[PDB]
């Protein structure tokens, strides 16, 4: 609940980012990580700059220093888990910008509705203990009868957006503080939609309802503007495939991990552990990673690509490229 401090802000501030174009599609967050001892200062200040060199904020009425207090109080709520840390959501943030700006889908949005995708970058995972939802049904945690007794199966995502709410409810942290009326209604709906929309069980539905809406948009502009919303963070989430290769590769191996801490953890409660959780198979990193570009990525990106977001086409011919290395690696075992 505590404010953030003039020393916090400095820490950030200093930070300079020599060599690196944060714009660019092939920036890479591991290098710019490795480059200093304060790597969470470098990650904060990677956001605070994208966000700024926008122009949004300025437009919207948000002042630099609510901005830089808004990226502390998020980074504050994040753990050290492998891969569901404050490095993922400023990568989803950085990617979502080059999807709005290096592939043009800003043509299909408002500029406040660009400004609620990359603020909503940052809240998209606040607190995750790098378990899913389905651990917290599967062993019956407190977490898990709550969902239950309410109705909703999305555990996480209504938990993200209960935290997003609380940093916003502090103006010295509200970077919608300069909204009024159905301006300020649209953020706060929007915001909540596209964190809803990340459980991966509502993927299809969600995709199905982006195509419907982008073969028909004059019929129903609303529906459209969201679901290109929700597609938008969707598309960032599962980004690690359409980045270079060693890039993509490091991404893999840190959700892996996590994979396989929530596999003993399930041990220990005696339940059911699926496969690819399972840290005793002969691990196969190569052959899951084609497996989720084959089921998963690659018809999503080919998909909205074809269906209307054209500037898009790199991240299908980069998924392309990545399944190609990936099945070397299978062919010289
Ligand atoms: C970098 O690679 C990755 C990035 C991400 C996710 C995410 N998975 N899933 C679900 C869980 C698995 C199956 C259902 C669909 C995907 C999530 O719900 C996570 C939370 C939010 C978004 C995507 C996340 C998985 C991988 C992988 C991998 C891998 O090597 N083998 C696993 C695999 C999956 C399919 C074939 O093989
Ligand atoms: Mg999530
Ligand atoms: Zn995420």
């Amino acid at each position: 609940v505590t404010a953030i401090t003039k020393v916090e802000r400095e820490a950030v501030l200093v930070c300079e980012l020599p060599s690196f174009d944060v714009t660019d599609v092939e920036f890479d967050l591991f290098r710019a990580r490795e480059s200093t001892d304060k790597p969470l200062d470098v990650a904060a200040a990677i956001a605070y700059r994208l966000l700024l060199g926008s122009g949004l904020p300025q437009k919207f009425g948000c002042s630099d220093e609510v901005l830089l207090n808004f990226i502390l109080q998020c980074r504050k709520k994040y753990r050290n888990v492998p891969y569901h840390n404050f490095y993922h959501v400023v990568d989803v943030c950085q990617t979502i910008h080059t999807f709005l700006y290096r592939g043009n889908v800003y043509e299909k949005l408002t500029e406040l509705e660009c400004f609620v995708l990359l603020i909503t970058a940052l809240v998209h995972d606040l607190d995750h203990m790098g378990l899913n939802n389905s651990f917290y049904l599967k062993t019956e945690s407190p977490l898990g009868i709550l969902s239950s007794a309410s109705g909703n199966t999305s555990v996480l995502e209504v938990h993200h957006c209960n935290l997003a709410v609380e940093i916003l409810s502090d103006p010295e942290s509200d970077v919608f503080d300069g909204l009024e009326g159905a301006e300020r209604t649209l953020a706060f709906r929007s915001m909540i939609d596209c964190v809803l929309a990340t459980d991966m069980a509502k993927h299809g539905s969600a995709l199905e309802a982006f195509l419907a809406s982008a073969a028909d948009q004059s019929s129903d502009e609303a529906a459209f503007h969201r679901m290109t919303m929700e597609i938008i963070l969707k598309a960032g989430d599962i980004s690690n495939v359409t980045k270079p290769f060693d890039i993509s590769r490091q991404w893999a191996m840190a959700v892996t991990e996590e994979f396989y801490r929530q596999g003993d953890m399930e041990k220990e409660r005696g339940v059911e552990v699926l496969p690819m959780f399972d840290r005793s198979k002969n691990m196969e990193l190569a052959k899951g990673q084609i497996g989720f570009i084959d089921f998963v990525a690659a018809p999503f990106f080919q998909k909205i690509v074809d269906a209307c977001l054209q500037g898009m086409q790199w991240t299908v011919d980069r998924i392309k490229s990545n399944r190609a290395q990936w099945e070397r690696v299978l062919e010289t075992r």
